[PDB]
C-alpha cells in the first residue's frame, strides 16, 4: 500500500526497508530499467558510468551495500601521478599532478574555513540554526552570509593569484556541476566536514575508488532482494496526498490507492507530476530554481596510452577530465565533467576533439559517449547541488510536507547530499522509517 515513485537508489533501500517491516509497497518506474541516475552500461568496448562512478568506505550508506552485495574488493583507484595541465589566463600550464594538487590543497584551506564552528557533527548540517546551537552569534552570522557567497569568491577575497582562481574555477564547475558562481559556498564547507576537513580525503571519497562491476552490482542487488515486482514503463503523471493516505495516477490514467508515498523524482523532474494540493510556495521556489546541477559527464577515447590530466574555468566545455582506462587496442578513455550541457555535445566526435584541444594539439579522439541527466525528462539535472541560499532554505524544505507525500532522494539527504549515492541510500532508508515510525 505504500507506493515509491522512482527505482533508484533512493527508492529500491526505501523498498527494501518496507520489506524488512513487512509493510506492503509497489515501485512505480518511468523508465525500462532501474538505477535512475546510477546507470553502468557496455560502450566503447567496456562497461562505463553514465552516471554514479566513485565510492568509499567513509560513506556509510555506500559502503554497507558493497559489503553486503559482495564487492568488499572489487574496487580499483582511478589513475593517479597523470601529467598534468591547466588553462589560467587563456594559456595552458603544464605540471605534475601533484603540483596542481598543492595549489588545490592551499585553496581549499581557505574554502572550509569555518565548517569546524558549523558542523561539530558533519551530519547536522543546520545544526547552527537549531535552538540547540551554543555557539557566539556571529558564527550564525557568517554561516548566513556563507550561503550567498560562492566558493571562487572565498579564495579571491583570501588574495590568492590568478592561477588559483582559475584552477578553482575549473574544481567547482566540475563539483557544483554547473556555474560555480550561482553557487551556495556552504556545499564545499560540507563536504570538507564530511572530509575530516583535508582535500586529499575529500577527492579519495569523491573521485578515486570505482566498481569493478559498477553500480549496477548494488542496485541490481537490491532490487534482487525485492519481493515484489518493480513496474516498470510505470510514470507516474499525479499525486493527491492528505493526512490518513494518498491517490496515485499514472500515465496511463490508472489510480492507484495509497497508505503514503515516496517520491524520489528528482527536482529536475517534478514539473511532470501535478500534485493535489499543491506543494508548499517555498518548496515550489526551489522546483522552480531548480538546483544548481545543469552539466555534463563526458566519456572520450583517444589513440595512445596516455596519462592525462586537464583542468579548465568556465565557460570551457569541459573543466576537469581525466584518464580513467587504459585499453588493449593502444587507447585510452577519459572522463570529463563540464558546467554546461547545452554547450556540449557528448556523443560528438567533434566536441570531445574540441574539449581534448584545449590543453593539447597532438591527442586524436576516436569514439565518445555520454548520457546528457540534464535532458533527460525524468532526470531533468546531474547530481544536485545548491545554489545560492538552498543549504539553509533549500534541500530541507521538502520535509516540510503534512501529509502522507514524502520526498526522498539524495538531493535532500543531511550526509554526502546530492553528489553522492550515499546520500540516495541515506534518505530512502530514513524516510521508509518514517513511513514505518507512523505506521507503529
Ligand atoms: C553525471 C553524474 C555522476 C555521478 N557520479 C557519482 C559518483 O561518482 N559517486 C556517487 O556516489 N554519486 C554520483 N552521482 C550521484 C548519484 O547518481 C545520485 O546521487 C543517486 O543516484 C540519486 O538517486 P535517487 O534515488 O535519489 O534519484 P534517481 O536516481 O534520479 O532516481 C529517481 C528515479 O525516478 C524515476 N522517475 C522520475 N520521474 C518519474 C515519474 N514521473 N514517475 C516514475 N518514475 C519517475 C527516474 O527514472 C529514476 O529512476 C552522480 C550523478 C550524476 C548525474
Ligand atoms: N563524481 C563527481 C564528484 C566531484 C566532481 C568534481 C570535483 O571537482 C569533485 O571534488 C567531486
Amino acid at each position: 500500500k505504500v507506493v515509491i515513485i522512482g527505482a533508484g537508489f533512493a527508492g529500491l533501500v526505501a523498498a527494501r526497508e518496507l520489506q524488512t517491516a513487512g509493510i506492503e509497497y509497489e515501485i512505480l518506474e518511468a523508465k525500462d530499467r532501474i538505477g535512475g541516475r546510477a546507470w553502468t552500461e557496455e560502450r566503447m568496448g567496456r562497461p562505463l558510468e553514465l552516471g554514479a562512478t566513485w565510492v568509499h568506505w567513509f560513506q556509510a550508506h555506500t559502503w554497507t551495500e558493497i559489503m553486503r552485495y559482495g564487492q568488499r574488493t572489487e574496487i580499483t583507484a582511478s589513475p593517479s601521478g597523470n601529467d598534468a595541465h591547466w588553462v589560467t589566463d587563456g594559456k595552458v600550464v603544464k605540471g605534475t599532478e601533484d603540483d596542481l594538487d598543492e595549489k588545490l590543497t592551499a585553496a581549499m584551506g581557505v574554502t572550509y574555513e569555518g565548517s569546524e564552528e558549523y558542523f561539530p557533527n558533519p551530519h547536522d548540517p543546520l545544526w547552527v540554526l537549531s535552538d540547540d546551537f551554543d555557539g557566539p552569534a556571529e558564527v550564525r552570522e557568517r554561516f548566513l552570509s556563507d550561503d550567498q557567497t560562492n566558493a571562487i569568491d572565498l579564495v579571491k577575497e583570501a588574495g590568492f593569484d590568478q592561477e588559483t582562481i582559475d584552477l578553482v574555477d575549473a574544481f567547482w564547475c566540475a563539483g557544483y556541476i554547473g556555474d560555480p558562481y550561482t553557487g551556495s559556498a556552504l556545499m564545499a564547507k560540507q563536504w570538507g566536514a564530511l572530509s575530516d576537513n583535508r582535500y586529499r580525503v575529500m577527492e579519495d571519497i569523491t573521485l578515486k575508488w570505482k566498481l569493478n562491476n559498477g553500480m549496477r552490482s548494488l542496485y541490481d542487488g537490491i532490487a534482487g532482494d525485492l519481493n515484489t515486482d518493480i513496474r516498470l514503463n510505470t510514470p507516474v503523471a499525479k499525486v493527491e496526498h492528505h493526512d490518513n493516505g494518498a491517490t496515485v495516477t499514472t500515465e496511463s490514467g490508472e489510480v492507484i490507492e495509497a497508505s503514503a508515498v515516496i517520491c524520489t523524482v528528482p527536482v529536475g523532474a517534478l514539473s511532470n507530476i501535478e500534485f493535489s494540493p499543491a506543494l508548499p510556495d517555498a518548496v515550489q521556489s526551489v522546483i522552480d530554481d531548480k538546483w544548481n546541477s545543469q552539466g555534463a559527464k563526458i566519456w572520450i577515447k583517444i589513440k595512445g596510452h596516455h596519462r592525462f590530466l586537464g583542468y579548465a574555468p568556465k565557460p570551457a566545455k569541459m573543466s576537469v577530465v581525466r584518464s580513467e582506462y587504459f585499453m588493449d587496442d593502444d587507447t585510452t578513455i577519459l572522463v570529463g565533467f563540464g558546467y554546461d550541457n547545452t554547450n556540449i555535445d557528448l556523443n560528438s566526435i567533434e566536441d570531445a576533439q574540441a574539449v581534448i584541444n584545449q590543453w593539447r594539439d597532438d591527442l586524436e579522439v576516436v569514439d565518445t559517449t555520454g548520457h546528457n541527466w540534464v535532458a533527460d525528462k525524468w532526470a531533468g539535472q546531474a547530481w544536485g547541488t545548491l545554489r545560492k541560499g538552498q543549504f539553509t532554505q533549500g534541500w530541507s524544505l521538502f520535509d516540510d510536507i503534512d501529509s502522507q507525500l514524502f520526498f526522498a532522494g539524495s538531493d535532500y539527504a543531511y550526509g554526502w547530499r546530492g553528489v553522492s549515492v550515499d546520500g540516495a541510500l541515506e534518505k530512502g532508508m530514513t524516510t521508509a522509517r518514517q513511513v514505518i515510525n507512523s505506521m507503529r
